[PDB]
């Protein structure tokens, strides 16, 4: 079935500013930014809708990865979708997840980053909340990695 | 006056290794990755309450600094207490910064991370909501490192 949620988070760094270094940036960074993801492959695309990636992850001795698809992109309202249609670090449970992100302005100085995820658990199987909430978690562990890039380096920015 | 926010971070982290990780191995943790934390000295004690630490922090080009202070240790409970009493890193309009933290088991094996942040300001003048979601975002910044850390190194825990 289909499960919706949304998801918000608020920070300092201007809207037009959060929204290309964590949609047109974060790709190039894997290198300078600690975390779990070790890298991130284009299979298929340079960035655009269509592009296929593939984004491995290692969690100690162990690994894992998923397939993005780039779904949607709208520049000039800060907004970009993307999914999850497969790959080792998805759940057994989910047969994809899906992504619709947007940066708005805050109400004193930054942004907002708000997303809503579209889980599709496989035919008539409940969602559960370990699922729902292990993939809340990710996406905001690489927000925080892509904030806290562009916080350290205003000169880019 | 005083304002209070809960929070609840929901992590695939057991419990007593998150724990672990926030109120024992942070400083080290904090100074290696990449992060804002540029160095952290002890003004006062090792660790148990009473202790002071100087952490100074680097957010863009700026440098500042907060005397942080162990309130509260409670292992049998999961539960740490400190705030931040003082510095230039502490913003103009507060007088103390304290955090209430609690670390609790979660049903799905993970665990749930509990904050209870409690601004202290001069007068009774009100909180704006820029300096309550930067501590906010810091905090969740300082938390979504800290847990990246133990997944990619579980040796330690």
């Amino acid at each position: 079935g289909v499960f919706v949620f949304r998801d918000e988070t608020s920070s300092s760094v201007a809207p037009a500013k959060l929204y290309k270094a964590l949609t047109k940036d974060s790709d190039t960074i894997a290198q300078k930014i600690d975390g779990p993801i070790q890298s991130i492959e284009l299979v298929e695309g340079n960035g655009g809708v269509g592009t296929i990636k593939k984004i491995t992850a290692n969690e100690g001795d162990k690994t894992s990865f998923v397939l993005q698809k780039v779904d949607a992109i709208d520049e000039a309202n800060l907004g970009y979708d993307y999914s999850i249609v497969g790959g080792t670090g998805l759940p057994e449970s989910l047969e994809k997840l899906s992504f619709e992100t947007k940066v708005v302005a805050g109400s004193g100085g930054g942004s907002i980053s708000k997303v809503t995820l579209k889980f599709h658990t496989k035919g008539d199987a409940p969602l559960s909340d370990a699922v729902r909430d292990d993939a809340l978690a990710k996406g905001a562990g690489f927000f925080k990695a892509i904030e806290g890039y562009v916080l350290a380096n205003p000169a880019e920015y």
